[PDB]
């Protein structure tokens, strides 16, 4: 939760990722 639309979010949804 809280990212882009990358690979992080483990949880149980649509993985994402965001960073600087």
């Amino acid at each position: 939760g809280t990212i882009d639309p990358q690979n992080s979010e483990e949880h149980p949804v649509l993985s994402r990722r965001l960073e600087n």
